[PDB]
């Protein structure tokens, strides 16, 4: 049962202007999805300091980075605190309309694209290399759901019925066809020691057959 959903329309034109807006420096969509994954993964660890029972869904607290060049894709796999189904369809779009009129509006300042992130919207950097995004999230509150969204103004929601994830999040980039650099394992090491070298958990860059 796939429930399809229109994208704010103030978030619909930032992915647009994402995906349309000539600019070179793309790399940055890894820095910004480690961040998040780093920025959940502080949120579970902080929980479970009242509650030692919130790690019941996994103690270990970690980002894997998978690239398969026969399925096109990079996966960024974190096991933070998740997403609930009110996150992926409401309250982090919510977040991002604000943040999204301050980003345009600090980039007629002089602010860079690249700090995108300062303004709650780099999950949509994801854009800049992919042409589809799949988001598979456990939350210890919530069932384990699968969002995804090819831009053009919609994204759908499911149960999802794949491998249990226990708790976190996996980001699956559908590369474009031209973005293949970021399947090498030379260039994913390349990016991430210049723009996530003190992250403070355990990085593990997969290899291929
Ligand atoms: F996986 C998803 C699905 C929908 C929105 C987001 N998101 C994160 C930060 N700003 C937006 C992430």
């Amino acid at each position: 049962e796939v429930e399809t959903f229109a994208f704010q329309a103030e978030i619909a034109q930032l992915m647009s202007l994402i995906i349309n807006t000539f600019y070179s420096n793309k790399e940055i969509f890894l820095r910004e999805l480690i961040s998040n994954s780093s920025d959940a993964l502080d949120k579970i660890r902080y929980e479970s300091l009242t509650d030692p029972s919130k790690l019941d869904s996994g103690k270990e607290l970690h980002i894997n980075l998978i690239p398969n060049k026969q399925d096109r894709t990079l996966t960024i796999v974190d096991t933070g605190i998740g997403m609930t189904k009110a996150d992926l369809i409401n309250n982090l779009g919510t977040i991002a309309k604000s943040g999204t009129k301050a980003f345009m509006e600090a980039l007629q300042a002089g602010a860079d694209i690249s700090m995108i992130g300062q303004f709650g919207v780099g999950f949509y950097s994801a854009y800049l290399v992919a042409e589809k995004v799949t988001v598979i999230t456990k939350h210890n509150d919530d069932e384990q759901y699968a969002w995804e969204s090819s831009a053009g103004g919609s994204f759908t929601v499911r149960t999802d019925t794949g491998e249990p994830m226990g708790r976190g999040t996996k980001v699956i980039l559908h590369l474009k066809e031209d973005q293949t650099e970021y399947l090498e394992e030379r260039r994913i090491k390349e990016i991430v020691k210049k723009h996530s070298q003190f992250i403070g958990y355990p990085i593990t860059l997969f290899v291929e057959k």
